[PDB]
């Protein structure tokens, strides 16, 4: 449970960091499938491993920290967040919470986060975007709820609601920045359903999911989202579709992290073109 | 977690109350959107502060209490104070009242709470006497009983038959009918959100898919731990809000409408329980 | 109380059971429903209290791992499971799968008992799972959540073919060719946690998702199988059928599911044996 992501411990930690970078971050990015290149694109980049902010959460790139990269993107000051912690790692709620709050002590604003998702509505090709215009949070429904747990006051209500919790409005906007650009076509909107993994989804629980009304499914982001939410940041998040889900138990054809990382750096310069895009009109100064 | 809620504890527990009350409850109630609580005769009101290794509320100013008296003639044991599994309770905490209600005596607990309306027919102020449950949390590997079985208490593998006693509601029903608010009472499937979070509008056309018809928090937990031990179970969810299904809408469910439902409805609700209570068969 | 089941802890487990036995099985078997008698069936056999073995989990009666030989084949035979319901942690049920793929194995074979969910089941019939729905592992209680053990799959692993199709495939040709292919389907398992047995609702909603037959095991172990890549072979025996109507009298009885497999025990192990018989030898 690291840390607790009460007020105390996440002020600790934005105070830490402000020391570190004069950058108040207006935009939090959680750097997903696609956005690995938006990461190295900040300018003025402060960066700011993990591993040097006393009580945040570990998480390692094959031995390398996670870092927080402060700077200016397309003219908005933002925090990148380069290392995310999934709870199929056997992070903590406390872990996943903490950063999110972090960023909202700092000033975020906004977060937009990515991710690679396996596409279950039938529509969708792969190296599509799909904005998550709602979630379906399976571990949340079954007592897996990030914010189970005494809730922190300093943070949000007990119960938040998470109507809107994909802003609508940044939706719009994403959806007319990729138009504008020549890649709406690229861009749906989709009901993400978190399968807490790490196991992809069998053909009968894809079936079962896109049943249930998901079109794509992955293994991350609804607890950040949540997180997000209950501290009144307004939240974009795209899946990238990695893989086209399969529903049928003879198909040899299989999901694989190899090619997911693939799909998303097949599509990353757009993404991240994409992200700096909305970015850039995003409504204030 | 303090305490595992085996024989020897809960006896422990049970044993400490009934040093504090001669009422030996046959009815254990929960109240979760009155006043009933209020209204119950010759009160032995027992903080949950005085009962040692009972599991204490968080605070706020408002601890919980077990009052003990009668309701309509019969004794009762009104739980003020509940142990919902999304503040970080385990299942031992929230097993524990359960049980110690049985040894204390209960034969029946009526459970009410508050809940979304998935069920498109409902509205804001419904009462919705549970038939059935859909026990997300307990299908998802978080189910009360996960764990040693408390063979005191009953089998490994309950079976949840009947598990909304179809007599009590069959009575209940009645006496709503008979009391001139009928037309407010429904039937239907409680399925249980772990919590905190409200249902998306993706989830509740997941669930109302899933067939059912008013999602909440609370309950199945101690439905669960209640059936196990052989209580038999009335509950009901006052409709607090009516769940929104497409993400499109303002909408909104909010704590606030569920305690402004709860209190338009307290006194019927209360009403509804003492009419119940006072009609229940007696040994 | 709970030894990771990473590869050291897995080695030290599986060594020290290759200095009780010098049988190198290649096919596990995870006694459930109609299971049982399968051990008898078992030549050159020694039985392995798992008491006897250092780091490796107890359960109740202790639990045994039987070597030998089956149907001409060297088989391991782990008798005692260890169920979720009961508390036991992803390790405890992640070990004995892990030490079953260091001392050889290439196939599991596992029966459990279900509640027949699908209506054309009937009492007592065998449902070959074809494919699952691990409702705890969607909800993040995967078995494999926490750090990937590397030395035995990858983070990510894909469920395609969780349930060998040639395995399933064979599995259908032996009871038809033995006379017994009409108890015979293949289906869904989804998994409930439990222990409560199924609310009507839920069975309802379960069927509906898509689901044959439901139990309270069985998945965490697949899922540990394939991930460090062996072959499943899964058959639910239906101990019961599920009841979706509320309204009914009928229930699910733990005696009665007991009842059901054993009597089932026997034609389940001569189908396993025959299986095994048929499987290709190398
Ligand atoms: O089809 C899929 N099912 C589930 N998660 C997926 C899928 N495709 C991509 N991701 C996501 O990418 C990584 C795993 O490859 C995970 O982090 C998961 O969230
Ligand atoms: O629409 C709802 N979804 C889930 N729980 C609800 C809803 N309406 C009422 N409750 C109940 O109200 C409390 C929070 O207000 C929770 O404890 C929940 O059980
Ligand atoms: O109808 C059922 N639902 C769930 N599990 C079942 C059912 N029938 C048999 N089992 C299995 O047998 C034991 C309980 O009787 C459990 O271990 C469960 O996995």
């Amino acid at each position: 449970e690291s840390v607790t992501a009460n007020i105390e411990n996440v002020k600790k930690v934005a105070h830490h960091i402000q020391k570190l970078t004069s950058i108040v971050p207006e935009i939090g990015i959680i750097c997903g499938s696609g956005l690995g290149k938006l990461a190295d694109g900040v300018k003025d980049k402060i960066t700011i491993p993990y591993t040097k902010i006393p009580n945040f959460p570990q998480t390692s790139v094959v031995g390398h920290s996670g870092n927080l990269i402060f700077g200016t993107l397309s003219g908005r000051k933002v925090v990148v967040m380069q290392g995310r912690f999934h709870m199929y790692e056997g992070y903590s709620n406390d872990t996943v919470a903490l950063p999110i709050r972090v960023m909202k002590l700092l000033g975020v604003k906004i977060l937009m986060v990515s991710n690679a998702a396996g596409g279950l509505n039938r529509s969708l090709k792969l190296g599509d975007f799909v904005i998550l215009k709602d979630h379906i949070y399976l571990p949340g429904l079954g007592l897996n709820n990030i914010l189970v747990g005494p809730n922190q006051e300093a943070f949000g209500t007990r119960f938040p609601a998470l109507s809107n919790a994909y802003d609508r409005d940044l939706r719009k906007l994403a959806v007319q920045v990729a138009e504008e650009n020549g890649f709406g076509n690229l861009v749906h909107q989709g009901v993400y359903v978190m399968n807490g993994g790490p196991c992809y989804e069998t053909p009968a629980e894809c079936t079962m999911l896109l049943n249930m009304g998901c079109d794509v499914v992955g293994m991350s982001t609804i607890p950040e989202v949540v997180i997000a939410r209950h501290c009144g940041i307004q939240v974009f998040a795209v899946s990238l579709v990695t893989n086209i889900s399969v529903l049928d138990v003879e198909s040899d054809l299989k999901p694989n992290h190899e090619e997911v990382l693939a799909t998303g750096a097949q599509r990353a310069e757009l993404m991240q073109s994409w992200f700096e895009k909305i970015i850039e009109k995003l409504p204030k100064d």
